[PDB]
């Protein structure tokens, strides 16, 4: 899709919905989920806590606090995954993946809670799967359970070829050996949808990779934080792109989503790839151009130039551009990146309406943005097979959407907020001044 | 997509798979079609022929000639649908579209209609007998007339109706319909004109199926809007309704046909990406002694309107699969190396049909689930793949069986081991090396190319 403009944006406020903030202190809220309990649980990242609001009041419990959760100030780890069970009334599991020190500097643990009841907290833990990868970029983290009632979990790419890890060879396209697989040797385990039975083995129909079944379901992916199956059970995605193609993807057994050699469509269009990894001297700057205009001594790759298979493009991306695009926009301030043709989705939730659905928003999937201060609404047709028309702004705001749900009625929506950051003003500028920190608003 | 260059189409020769050229000098060969009768039934577009052929021996006949069948030896027009009823056992009935004179005319060019017809089949006769006409007063001309026609899994008809070349070369003036929708009033006097550009949804006996999507209030034919020359037209094993189309300077598609999408043309070519193409509406021009300069509307003549893609306030719009090809605004439309026909070297593929490879006891390895599309103007076979449920494309589109021909349609023996295509009897196809050629290998045949 084509960017739309500052202007677009900042006229996108939604009017016809009632704002009401029901939490306000909140530290890092990253993901809300609809409770078997008729009640909204959500998580804190840094800190590990696992909420349960009354919908309807406001009141909130701190049901319980993950142990040992690890989180950099200046990271994206911490408490990710949150998923309950199908059918939590004769299984009363909740499913969690977090950020923990690795005694041989982090790991990734996907871990199953028993709830009680009675107590009303969480006990007799398992580990699903430990030793993934951790660091302090993309890490995704998105945990659904799906109809298959097999654990669907992003694990992002670990942020390699950007930032802090530029130097870092990108593995969103490497798999695992079954040598490396039998050490329980995860370090391919970087920009994939890995796919688990409910107690972290490999499931037996699982996609086959360089003649190997490991827990990874798909790859080629940057840092998918979207991850929501539709009623017909198929499974809609949301990913960061670079400076672009963020995408929302349909999510395909063994599906290859190209990542990093192509960022959207495969049309060498605004976006190349420049592997750091592979520079000359690592003294080289990224002129963070987005591959289209590099430094002397990186290779650099044309998605078209890429021989890969099994390439799955995205239904939509936000945005592609032409190789003409500036992507030095004066009208962010210092922070150039805000201007980028990007909205940074921080989720997906697919919309399954209710006695109470808002007009006109069936078989629609919502995508929250992070630095435009939009909530999407994309809508797609009955079976899911497709979009129509482009992603609708929503509720403009000088805040970071993380994160969506909706009432079992449907005609109130549930948004988490970052408890600080950049985002996108009504103008093309930028701040850090949030209108709604680390809370938890709805929109009737 | 990305398009390839001459030398990369030049290298897709397939060394994989016999050639043999069964039939040669067809006259203007149209469509081809497994016949029940385990023989090949192909049609000949100018002279509204219908003929059988024996796969292994070859032996011709003319099964039947489709009378009054008008033509323009320089246009698009003639005998275009051709489908057998899917139970032709108990259901023996041929179905046709085609170019007849229309009595009920008011104009130049515009002077025939386009109608869907059915043919019984005689056993022993062996001649198509009791014409009766479904669907007549369709709107006909010299340009994209697409007119791919399937008989749906719900025992629908399926037919594609170009839009008929307005807004470039002879109808560079005319208005586009092909986002256009009918009124009731239109509806009730039979007055079909604004079927441009569309997939037609219709029952057996031609009329307005009741569980058609709706445009503007309306329930009519139309299933599908917003195309420009959607020549390919098939049916996935699981009831998804794919097909190929040719879009402007750029923009060939591969779509996914969903009740009532917008497929956007002429507004959109491809993605709505702003990219390569832009709408530049001529009917609309200030001078219209204005020349079109062909460049994609990218840039044109003082005086034509233009609309951006995104500037554009359709609905329900449903993009390609996938793009052959999408381009940069800094792409030149004038390349010099295709000369005096400039137009062939432009970022397409022009898509000549879609055909599902069902497999078969004998499937070719890797080919499970794949869209084969014929190129008139690269002279190759285009091998899409798509993933089991026929949701996405996997990769890109591949090159097949490169030569000096235009391939217009291909099938696959039940089998599945051989493919069998039809060539242009004459017109343009690109060489080796980039450039023009007329001389076609194997003009007007019938190429059965057989697997390893
Ligand atoms: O393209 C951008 O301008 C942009 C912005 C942001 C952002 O504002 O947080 C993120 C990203 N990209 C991004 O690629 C990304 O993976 C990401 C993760 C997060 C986050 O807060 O967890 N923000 C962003
Ligand atoms: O863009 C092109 O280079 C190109 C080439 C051709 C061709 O080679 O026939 C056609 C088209 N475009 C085209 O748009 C088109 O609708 C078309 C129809 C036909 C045909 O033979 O029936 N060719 C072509
Ligand atoms: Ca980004
Ligand atoms: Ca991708
Ligand atoms: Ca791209
Ligand atoms: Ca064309
Ligand atoms: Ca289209
Ligand atoms: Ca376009």
């Amino acid at each position: 899709d084509v960017p739309l403009t500052p202007s677009q944006f900042a006229k996108a406020k939604s009017e016809n919905f009632d704002k009401k903030v029901i939490l306000s202190n909140l530290n890092k809220p990253h993901a809300l989920l609809w409770g078997p309990d008729n009640q909204i649980w959500l998580t804190e990242r840094a800190t590990g806590k696992i909420l349960r609001v009354n919908p309807e009041s406001g009141s909130v419990k701190t049901v319980f606090q993950v142990p040992e959760i690890v989180n950099d100030a200046d990271g994206q780890n911490g408490l990710l995954g949150f998923a309950f069970h199908p059918d939590f009334k004769n299984n009363p599991y909740i499913y969690i993946s977090g950020t923990f020190k690795n005694p041989k500097p982090n790991q990734t643990i996907i871990r199953r809670y028993t709830y009680n009841k009675s107590t009303d907290t969480l006990e007799k833990p398992v580990d699903l799967l430990a030793g993934l990868p951790s660091s302090k970029d993309h890490q995704s983290g998105r945990l659904v359970i799906g109809p298959d009632q097999k654990i669907y979990y992003t694990i992002g790419d670990q942020g390699r070829n950007q930032l802090a890890y530029l130097f870092l060879p990108n593995q969103a396209q490497h798999t695992p050996t079954q040598q490396e697989l039998n050490g329980k040797d995860y370090h391919t385990y970087m920009g994939k949808v890995l796919r688990l039975n409910l107690d972290g083995s490999i499931p037996k129909d699982n996609p086959s990779f360089n003649g190997v079944v490991s827990h990874i379901y798909t790859l080629g992916h940057r840092n998918p934080q979207g991850l929501a199956f539709t009623p017909n059970g198929k499974l809609l995605q949301s990913e960061q792109g670079p400076n672009s193609d963020d995408e929302i993807n349909l999510i395909v057994k063994g599906g290859n989503y190209g990542w990093p050699n192509v960022a959207g469509y495969k049309d060498d269009s605004g976006y190349a790839y420049a592997n750091y990894s592979a520079a000359a001297n690592k003294s080289i700057k990224d002129l963070a151009q987005n591959g289209v205009k590099v430094a002397a001594g990186v290779p650099v790759t044309k998605e078209s130039e890429w021989t890969g298979k099994n390439f799955v493009p995205p239904l939509k991306t936000l945005y592609t551009v032409q190789d003409t695009y500036n992507y030095n926009d004066p009208t962010c301030g210092e922070m150039t990146y805000i201007c980028w043709p990007t909205v940074a989705p921080s989720s997906a939730y697919v919309y399954k309406g209710g006695k109470k659905a808002i007009t006109g928003w069936e078989n629609t999937l919502l995508v929250p943005s992070l630095k435009r201060g939009v909530i999407f609404r994309i809508k797609l047709d009955p079976t899911y097979s497709t979009t129509y028309d482009d992603a609708v702004p929503m509720f403009k705001s000088n805040n970071r959407y993380r994160d969506v749900i909706a009432s079992p009625d449907g005609n109130v929506l549930y948004v988490l907020t970052d408890t600080a950051g950049n985002v996108q003003k009504d103008d093309g500028s930028v701040t850090n001044t949030l209108e709604n920190p680390g809370s938890l608003i709805k929109f009737t």
